């Protein structure tokens, strides 16, 4: 069995290997990459996402979110407070302000220490889930707006034709902006490209060990767990690496820098934080190997998780028994 310790693998495809996206995912899996839950892909030196980032300041962040924490430094939740609209240029100036900018630090490890010590005492502002793309239309390789769609994958594998669409989303981050522990909707894959700016640190639990993380989370967030049998779908809970180590949870960590892709694999729990002002693009995708995970994915039906239109079909076709309850949670 390849990669039996479930380490995060880093790939360096050639320009020729960069042509066929599906083939390369399947290659990474042949080498055991999925066992980690996360892989990094460094694009060939000849590749670029677009020519420059000099003209992005007028993108609008219609609903910036202030991430307010509650709990203790290593075990906390966050809620998202809506803020007034602002442009990317206004958000960048805010991220760089004395109140929000990255502190002086020695290296990524020092900054990680500072994040986990001090995150809860601040409320950074995040642009999230902004439909759109920064890939040039002429970029043919690994263009996250030109991927094969999940609806087409389901039709190819299963024969069933369904409604829905699959488009990318932009994220604008600053120091301490945080992504809570989660798997993707319907335990899909994700791909994330860091277009510009400062790094993103990721933590990940191997898919084969995800239920260990879920059991710890039920222990650490006991009221949330009573409220919902899939409360990690709410995407609000944080647990530090120190707490995961104290509790014996298998995990790995890696830092993504600008110009790098990350792929998350089905049922790979992940969480992390941004180092400073940045812009990322991400989208969910499927392969044939996903189908079995989609059929088994947990679902939130308490009303909190509320998700896209296109997840309806996935539940309806893959999880007909759960469909009525889950749709009630949507309405
Ligand atoms: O850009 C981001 O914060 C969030 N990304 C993820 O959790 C992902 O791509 O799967
Ligand atoms: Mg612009
Ligand atoms: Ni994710
Ligand atoms: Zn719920």
């Amino acid at each position: 069995a390849q990669n039996p310790n479930c380490n995060i693998m880093i790939f360096h495809p050639t320009k020729e290997e960069f042509n066929d996206f599906d083939k390369y995912i399947a290659y990474m899996e042949s080498q055991g990459a999925h066992r980690a839950g996360l892989a990094k892909i460094i694009p060939p030196k000849e590749w670029k996402a677009r020519e420059t980032y000099d003209n992005i300041s007028e993108i609008l962040i219609a609903t910036p979110l202030q991430q307010v924490a509650s709990g203790r430094a290593g075990v906390f939740t966050q809620y998202h407070k809506k803020k007034k609209a602002m442009t990317v240029g206004e958000y960048r100036h805010l991220a760089n302000s004395k109140k929000y900018q990255t502190p002086p630090h020695q290296n990524f490890e020092d900054l990680e220490r500072k994040y986990w010590k001090n995150r809860i005492y601040n409320s950074p502002i995040y642009g999230a889930d902004i439909s759109g793309s920064l890939f040039d239309e002429n970029t043919k390789q690994w263009n996250l707006g030109h991927l094969g769609t999940i609806q087409d994958l389901l039709e190819k594998e299963c024969g069933v034709v369904i409604e829905g669409v699959n488009t990318p989303y932009l994220y604008f981050g600053m120091w301490k902006t945080t992504f809570a522990w989660h798997t993707e909707d319907m335990d899909l894959y994700s791909i994330n490209y860091l277009h510009l700016g400062e790094p993103k640190t990721w933590y990940v639990v191997p898919p084969e060990h995800g239920q260990r993380l879920e059991r710890l989370a039920r222990e650490l967030f006991p009221g949330s767990s009573r409220g919902c049998g899939a409360f990690l779908r709410h995407k609000v809970a944080l647990i530090s690496p120190t707490v995961l180590k104290e509790n014996g949870i298998p995990f790995n960590r890696i830092t993504q820098e600008a110009g790098e892709f990350m792929v998350t694999f089905p049922y790979g729990y992940h969480a992390g934080f941004n180092h400073g002002f940045n812009c990322a693009e991400a989208i969910n995708f499927a392969t044939p190997r996903w189908i079995d995970y989609g059929k088994m994915a947990s679902q939130c039906s308490c009303g909190e998780a509320r998700v896209t239109f296109s997840m309806d079909a996935f539940v309806r076709i893959l999880q007909p028994e759960r469909y009525d309850l889950w749709k009630r949670g949507q309405d």
